[PDB]
């Protein structure tokens, strides 16, 4: 049931694994 469904504003990428959410969540940050 998508144990990793990030819910960040402007998001649109579901996940099933864990690390993915970790490498994906840190993306909502980015520099600049
Ligand atoms: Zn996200």
């Amino acid at each position: 049931d998508r144990p990793y469904s990030c819910d960040h504003p402007g998001c649109d990428k579901a996940f099933v694994r864990n690390h993915d959410l970790i490498r994906h969540k840190k993306s909502h940050q980015e520099k600049a």
